[PDB]
């Protein structure tokens, strides 16, 4: 089982390692697949490239 | 944060619900993102459509 | 420019044709790319395979 | 409904904001989904990483 | 190295096995990656779900 | 037919051109699709962003 993860830019390397570790464990427990077979990779998206209801994460970050 | 999951066909609905639940929890804990923002969806791939080292999961399933 | 669209199962064929038409027009107008170059394809996801905040679209559809 | 957009590097930020805005509107009109649910994100591909009929956008950009 | 392949519905199983075999060999030769590490999977898209310049493969299939 | 390729960062430009060329040829031969229709694009993943059995390519690169 494979997981393709999409996150915004700006997260710590510790958080990205945890994404790999916890998502891999999550797939192992949910499907009982051998960890050897599990692959997880992470796309880091610029805030200008991430739209929520038609507004970019960048424009939202300017607000409270 | 979003997770696009690829699994082979043939898993129970309980396993697929667990994929959604555990991967969502994994992303929440790894990034501290609000669960409201997290999305996880699952592509179920036919065994004929899944290649490992040039051999399909289907041809492998014939073997021990 | 290419668009990979993810929607839930259960939409009319007219809505899917409109997705192809309107997304193609949207990319043409936003980037001025020739329509000849634009490609849009649609993955229809089972409601059991679509997680929102850890809950599947299927379990949500049972509710009001 | 979600849209994963693939464009070549080198487009203005105004064009990328327009991609987010117009694709979101396109999905809203085609499916009648609430804008709150719609997500659009953009991968910007290096010209060396984009093949058309076996030739990269980079090699093509050298030509007329 | 991983390859995610998108083809229209309607191809023979022999063609899909060849996709897995030849794409795997192509990645092995281009990158010198061990075949053990290479993964290739195939999404088969309904013709109604595949847009070329704003027109679906289905509407095109009606024409000559 | 389209191929979305995922490789680790750090490969030569010659290898990436070969990916585009050989994968395009592989799809042409496997499906008999006209080369004009074939598209191949390449995501280069940071080693920190690529998990194998729960361990990142980066941590593995430290080892023998």
């Amino acid at each position: 089982p494979f997981a393709q993860i999409y996150i915004l830019e700006g997260r710590t390397p510790e958080q990205k390692k945890a994404v790999i570790e916890k998502v891999t464990q999550a797939l192992h427990e949910a499907t009982d697949a051998k960890k050897e077979t599990i692959r997880v990779w992470i796309h880091e998206m610029p805030k200008e490239n991430w739209g929520i209801a038609g507004v970019s994460a960048k424009d939202l970050g300017r607000l409270e």
